């Protein structure tokens, strides 16, 4: 017996998978969107995760201390044209996904993190 053919190093591969949505972004279920952020703290607390029904767009998942408890908050955004505002104070216009997550960290009062997971 005698064989041995598999792919090269293959270890210059990359990928950004961001076609409309950031990387930071993932696709999971709410239930999960919530634990994976006490599972993976680290990895910061600011998540998206897509929406089932209701309006259109995706939500923003953080998980921030509140007088001391555990609880997490579920942000909405709106889709007016090919700007995304968000369901804050004002309406902020942006022009991409990517934006928002920004826009959020320096709204809060903290720094806060962006959650990701490869």
């Amino acid at each position: 017996g005698s064989s041995g053919s598999s792919g090269e190093v293959l270890a210059k591969e990359e990928a950004r998978r961001a076609l409309e949505t950031p990387s930071c972004f993932l696709k999971v279920s709410r239930l999960e969107a919530q634990l994976l952020l006490e599972r993976y703290p680290e990895c910061g607390n600011l998540l998206l995760r897509p929406s089932g029904d209701g309006a259109d767009g995706v939500s923003v998942t953080t998980r921030q201390m509140h007088n001391g408890t555990h609880v997490v908050r579920h942000y909405k955004v709106k889709r007016e044209g090919p700007k995304y505002v968000i369901d804050v104070e004002q309406p902020f216009s942006c022009t991409s996904l990517d934006a928002v997550v920004n826009y959020f960290v320096s709204h809060t009062k903290k720094a806060l993190v962006p959650f990701l997971l490869d």
